[PDB]
C-alpha cells in the first residue's frame, strides 16, 4: 500500500505510552472542543494526536502550531483498537487549592455531597461560563479532577478556573476565614433567587444533592437561604440546573470581576 | 400486604412486560407515586420481602385501589430495583394536548441523551411550562423505560411528544405560538424573555445547534451571556435558565387554570 511513513503503523511505542496512560502525572484529553480549551487554559501537552486519513481539525491544528505541540497520526485500525478522532497526552496541572478561589475573585461554588460526574461536569462548565471564581467539591468520591470521567463531563473545563476537593470544616473555615458570606440552596428559604443579584459583595452558594440536600455545617454557617421558585413545593430541579440559574442571577457581578481582572 | 413466594403468575407478567406496549414497569418509590398522582393507571404495586413499603405509597396505593405485594427477595433476584409496580401507558399526549394546556412550549431539536431530556422534563414542569416536543430525539415512546427512569417519573406529568421536525413547525405555525430558538450572539438576550406577554415555543438544540427548518421559522435568536461566544452550557441547564426567566409568566398560566 505504500501507506504514509510519518503514520504510526505499529504498536509501540507512543502507541505503549498511551496504552500506559489509558491504564494508569499525564492524563488523556480527547475530541476537538475539550482540547482546544485545554490549551487556551494553559494545559501543558505532550503531543497531540489524530487517527490517519482524516483532516484534523484546521483551528486545532493552527493552534498546535502557535503553541510548539507536535501533531502525529495513527493508523485509524491502532487508534480503533485504542478506546477518539483526536486525542492528546497533557500532564495534569497541580491542583488548585482554596487559596486560589480567593485570589480569582468572584463567587464560590460549593458542591455538597454531589457525586454524579456528569452533574458536576456540567456544573464545571457553568461556573466557568457565568464567571465564577471556583468550585469546591465536599464529599464528591473523586480521587482527583483528572479523573477521566470529569475530563469527559466537563468537556476540558475542569482546569480553566480552580476546582478543588475539601472536606466539609475546611471548606467552611476557610469561607470564615476570608469573609466571603456563603447562602444555601434550599425549599422555601429567605431569599429569591431573583434577588441574589442585589448583593454586591461576592459570596458563596452551596448546593447539596437531592439525595439528602446541603448538610449540617453549612447551614450552620449561613447567611441564608436562597430558593428558586417552583410549580410547587414539593418540586425539586437536577443540581445543575439549580447551578445555571443561581449563577445566571449572580451573573452580572462575577462577569463584572471577570472584566476587572482581564485588565489586571 | 401479601407476600408472594412461588413463580406464577405475576412473576411471568412481570416479566412479559420487560405486546406490553400498553403497559410497563416503574421502577422506585418517589417515581411510582408521581405517577399515580398523574392519573397513570397501576396493575399493582410491589416491594421486597425484608425491607418495608414506604407508607405514604401505601397509602396512596389504599386511597387508589391499587393492590401490593411483596415478592421474595429471591424472585426480585430473578427478574433483575426493591420496589416497582405494573402500569398501563397513559395514550401518547399529542401535540394539541400542549396547546390547549396554556403557557411556553419547550421544543428539543436533537437532543438524544436520555438524562438530559429526563432532567428537562423535570425542569419543565417545576418551571410551569405547557409541555415538550421532542424532535429527532431518537426514541419510539416517551415511555422508553431509560426516560421513565431519567425523568423520575415525571414523563406523563405534563404532555411530552415525539414529532418530525415539519410537523412541529407546521403545529406552531396554525397555532400562532411563535417561536424563538437558544443560540450563541442572537437577536435578544435571555434576560428579556419575561418581556413577552403571550405565549412562546423555546427551541434548544443538542450540541449541534438548532436545526434550519426552525431557524427559518423562528421570530429570533435567545442567547445566554457567557464569558465567550464559544463557550457551551449542557441543554438542561440552558432549559433552566430560560425558563426561570419565563416563570412568572408560565406560572400566571398555570394557576389561572
Amino acid at each position: 500500500t505504500e501507506p504514509a511513513i510519518i503514520t504510526n503503523a505499529s504498536d509501540p511505542a507512543v502507541q505503549r505510552i498511551i496504552d500506559v496512560t489509558k491504564h494508569s502525572k499525564t492524563t488523556l484529553i480527547e475530541d476537538t472542543e475539550p482540547l482546544m480549551e485545554c490549551i487556551r487554559a494553559g494545559v501543558q501537552f505532550i503531543e497531540v494526536y489524530g487517527s490517519s486519513g482524516t483532516p484534523l481539525d484546521p483551528a486545532l491544528l493552527d493552534l498546535c502550531r502557535q503553541r510548539e505541540i507536535p501533531v502525529r497520526l495513527i493508523d485509524v485500525s491502532i487508534v480503533n483498537q485504542l478506546f477518539a478522532k483526536v486525542f492528546g497526552i497533557a500532564r495534569v496541572p497541580r491542583p488548585a487549592r482554596l487559596a486560589d478561589i480567593a485570589e480569582r475573585g468572584g463567587d464560590v461554588v460549593v458542591l455538597d455531597g454531589v457525586k454524579i460526574v456528569g452533574n458536576i461536569g456540567a456544573i464545571v462548565r457553568t461556573s466557568l461560563a457565568l464567571g465564577a471564581a471556583g468550585i469546591v467539591l465536599v464529599d464528591s468520591d473523586l480521587a482527583t479532577i483528572a479523573d477521566r470521567r470529569l475530563l469527559r463531563a466537563s468537556r476540558g473545563y475542569v482546569f480553566s478556573l480552580p476546582v478543588v476537593l475539601a472536606d466539609r470544616e475546611e471548606a467552611v473555615s476557610f469561607l470564615r476565614d476570608n469573609d466571603i458570606a456563603l447562602m444555601v440552596l434550599d425549599t422555601d428559604g429567605d431569599l429569591g433567587v431573583k434577588d441574589l443579584g442585589d448583593r454586591a459583595d461576592r459570596m458563596a452558594l452551596v448546593f447539596g444533592s437531592e439525595k439528602g440536600g446541603p448538610s449540617g455545617l453549612f447551614q450552620e454557617a449561613s447567611a441564608g437561604t436562597v430558593s428558586i421558585p417552583m410549580l410547587s413545593s414539593t418540586e425539586s430541579l437536577n443540581v445543575s440546573v439549580s447551578v445555571g440559574i443561581a449563577l445566571h442571577e449572580r451573573s452580572a457581578r462575577n462577569f463584572a470581576v471577570r472584566r476587572a481582572a482581564a485588565q489586571a
